[PDB]
Parts: structure tokens; sequence; C-alpha cells
């Protein structure tokens, strides 16, 4: 038989109706800069602290390992297209002499020490700033596909945020089937876990939901499995089994020989039950209702990044 196809609810054709020079990265002319403009100072995966000689400016250089030329091109073209977007890491330069990407400098506040200083107001503020980056990149036809805390740099001392590591990002094309290896296991949407390849921007919205959940409930990560099979089980224990099968049925997905039994039966849990005495100060009914609308099995019924910015949760921050 086979599975039912899917198209993105919003921003379906932004790449389709744009010139080939925008999305067609494999045949892109990369204008290489000079590595001798920059002086490597310290290693921060080959990421280096550096100084631009031509102006004494602090930068961060990423030296690219032996990967396929088309993967280097994909990341370069995406960063170039998104340069100037709110809270997207700025590509200052691309250099040779062996390829390197040069980024604006950013401090990273030590997590844990970030995780202990953060108030309810800080989370709303930083979630809003990530959402401006996601709405912007989605509107530009780009999925990030790796939204997670290690790719969200928060410079708390300066109240600053950058969405980084666009190495796994892709341009959205309706009907296209994509790799399901992408993203950290813990932030993989149900679509990636059931091997449904025709996904879209909505994946990043699931990942963002897992981010909020673990931040407000203070448990990293929120859904914790050892494989893709167990991961779906951990999500099922919270969202319930009924809404999951309603999703399988809707898209005619056929489960792996292992999914059937490990699922069992689970009711939908109210989010309030996860509030305990150490995380109480970060949670509100607004926060819980926003989380509920992001973390839905159905990728077509998840809040878009724009819809999300209109939730009462962010009212105090807008
Ligand atoms: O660890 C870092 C990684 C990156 C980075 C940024 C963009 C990419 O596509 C890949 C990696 O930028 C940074 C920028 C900084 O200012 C500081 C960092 O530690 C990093």
């Amino acid at each position: 038989s086979g599975p039912v196809p899917s198209r993105a609810r919003v921003y379906t054709d932004v790449n389709t109706h744009r010139p080939r020079e925008y999305w067609d990265y494999e045949s892109h002319v990369v204008e290489w800069g000079n590595q001798d403009d920059y002086q490597l100072v310290r290693k921060l995966s080959e990421v280096f602290e550096a100084i631009n000689i031509t102006n004494n400016e602090k930068v961060v250089v990423k030296i690219l390992k032996p990967v396929k030329k088309k993967k280097i091109k994909r990341e370069i073209k995406i960063l170039e297209n998104l340069r100037g977007g709110p809270n997207i890491i700025t590509l200052a330069d691309i250099v040779k002499d062996t390829p390197a990407l040069v980024f604006e400098h950013v401090n990273n506040t030590d997590f844990k020490q970030l995780y202990q200083t953060l108030t309810d107001y800080d989370i709303r503020f930083y979630m809003y700033e990530i959402l401006k980056a996601l709405d912007y990149c989605h509107s530009m036809g780009i999925m990030h596909r790796d939204v997670k805390p290690h790719n969200v740099m928060i410079d708390h001392e300066h109240r600053k945020l950058r969405l980084i590591d666009w190495g796994l990002a892709e341009f959205y094309h309706p009907g296209q089937e994509y790799n399901v290896r992408v993203a950290s296991r813990y932030f993989k949407g149900p679509e990636l876990l059931v091997d449904y390849q025709m996904y879209d921007y909505s994946l990043d919205m699931w990942s963002l939901g897992c981010m909020l959940a673990s931040m407000i409930f203070r448990k990293e990560p929120f859904f914790h499995g050892h494989d893709n099979y167990d991961q779906l089980v951990r999500i099922a224990k919270v969202l319930g089994t009924e809404d999951l099968y309603d999703y399988i049925d809707k898209y005619n997905i056929e489960l792996d020989p292992r999914f059937n039994d490990i699922l069992g039966r689970h009711s939908r849990k109210r989010w309030e039950r996860f509030v305990h005495s150490e995380n109480q100060h970060l949670v509100s009914p607004e926060a819980l209702d926003f989380l509920d609308k992001l973390l839905r099995y159905d990728h077509q019924s998840r809040l878009t990044a724009r819809e999300a910015m209109e939730h009462p949760y962010f009212y105090t921050v807008v």
C-alpha cells in the first residue's frame, strides 16, 4: 500500500516561486574570503575564538571537517539568505586557506548557572526571541531541523539570543521527502519517529515545545528515550495513546514491528501534574496552555511560529 502525502499549512511555496539562485545550493558560486584576515586565539567539531585583523573585532570561526561539498554549500547559502534575520547567527564571512565559516562573536552563559538565574519572565522573553527567528526562517523557506538548547545560545548578561548551527537545515519543497536522522532524539517530532518523511516547518515547533517543557519543568530532556521506539513511548505516556492513533490513521502510517506492543494504553495527562516544588515559579496556566498547543502529535495542527507569538503567555514581553 503506502502513506498519505502532506503539504505545509503555511509558507508552502516560498522556494517554489523564488528564482533558482535562492534555493538551488548545489550549483551555487561560493565567493571565498581569506583566512589570513583572521587570527585564531583559542579553541572553544572545530570551533575557534578569533580576531579579525582588519578591525580588531571579535569573531568565532567554524572550521569545516571533511564533509561533502553540497553540505558545505547548503549551510553557506542558508546563512547567507538568513543574514539580518532577528536572532539568527550572523555569517560575517566565508574563508579559504580548506573551508571555514566566520560568525559574529557571542558569549554563552554557563547553563545550570543560567538555569538557576532564570525567572518566568526570562523564559517568556527568550522563547519570544527564538520565535522571531523561526517565523523569519520559515517565511524564507527554511527548516532548521535541529532546535535544541545546545543550538540556542543565550547571552543572559546582555539579554541576547542567537539560533545557531544551521548545518542540518534544509529548504522546504512541497512533496519532498526528507531525512529522518536529523535533530537530537529527544527533540524529534512524532513524524520523524514513525519514519514519515514528508515533514515541514512544524517539526521545529515540536522541538521548541520540548525545549519549553524542559525549561519550565526543569528536567533535561523532557521526553527521554534510548531509541526512536522508546521515545514515542515517552511522549505517549504524556500526550496519551488515543491522539497518537488518530494521527497514524489520518496519514496511513504503518508502525514498525516494535511499536505495536511497547505503546500499550495511556490517557492524556494534564500538564499541571508535572509542577513540583522546585519548578513552581516558572509555571503558569498561560505557560501550560501554550505548551499544550505546541506539543500535538499532528504536525498540521501545531501552532505556527506566528500564531505562537500571539498567545497570552507572551503578552508581558511583546
Ligand atoms: O559554539 C558555537 C557554535 C557556533 C555556530 C554557529 C553557526 C553554525 O552554523 C555553527 C556553529 O557559533 C558560535 C558563536 C559564538 O559566538 C560562540 C560559540 O560558542 C559558537
